[PDB]
């Protein structure tokens, strides 16, 4: 995350950390065994890392637990990124706390210019790179589908969705994919792609999540 500000630990019940011997990427609890992230995140030997804030230092809150499998989405294209989902089974259910906690999928998509939060443990830098151990945070807009098709011609999908600033400064970044994007308590969207980070009229790119809860409930409902 650029530009935006540390969270606060355990803040962000639902920030999982995908670790294969290092954090690789971000991810959201839906329910007790089951975590949403970005196809793009997809590797072997996932341990799926809840209530994380330190991710370098055992704190006390933590729960690690085995993805048992993962589901990449049919669909999923990985040279257009579209339909950039993912979901991972954990090999035992996770015990739900304040600290640990899943989020709601959304009953409907979610406007341009609905305000809400991106968090992840990505890149604090733009051109450096500087990774921190706490979970950072950022508050921003869903930005209109016209602007987005203007900001990247030829690449926005109806499944993905363009939030941030178009002034650059502050956006997610390498380390946040498959991460949260919430907004009013439901998650919508999944950190997918960008052009760099936080650089003007290249805002972050997120699949649109309101488009597959259905595959979502289904794939659970069966697997
Ligand atoms: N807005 C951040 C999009 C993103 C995901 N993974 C990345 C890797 C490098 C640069 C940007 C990204
Ligand atoms: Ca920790």
């Amino acid at each position: 995350i650029v530009g935006g500000y540390t969270c606060g630990a355990n803040t962000v019940p639902y920030q999982v950390s995908l670790n294969s011997g290092y954090h690789f990427c971000g991810g959201s609890l839906i329910n007790s065994q089951w975590v949403v992230s970005a196809a793009h995140c997809y590797k072997s030997g996932i341990q799926v890392r809840l209530g994380e804030d330190n991710i370098n230092v055992v704190e006390g809150n933590e729960q690690f637990i085995s993805a048992s499998k993962s589901i990449v989405h049919p669909s999923y294209n990985s040279n257009t990124l579209n339909n950039d989902i993912m979901l991972i089974k954990l090999k035992s259910a996770a015990s739900l706390n304040s600290r640990v906690a899943s989020i709601s999928l959304p009953t409907s998509c979610a406007s341009a210019g609905t305000q809400c939060l991106i968090s992840g443990w990505g890149n604090t830098k733009s051109s450096g790179t500087s990774y921190p151990d706490v979970l950072k945070c950022l508050k921003a807009p869903i930005l209109s589908d016209s602007s987005c098709k203007s900001a990247y011609p030829g690449q926005i999908t109806s499944n993905m969705f363009c939030a941030g600033y178009l002034e650059g400064g502050k956006d997610s970044c390498q380390g946040d994919s498959g991460g949260p994007v919430v907004c009013s308590g439901k998650l919508q969207g999944i950190v997918s792609w960008g052009s760099g980070c936080a650089q003007k009229n290249k805002p972050g790119v997120y699949t649109k999540v309101c488009n597959y809860v259905s595959w979502i409930k289904q794939t659970i409902a069966s697997n």
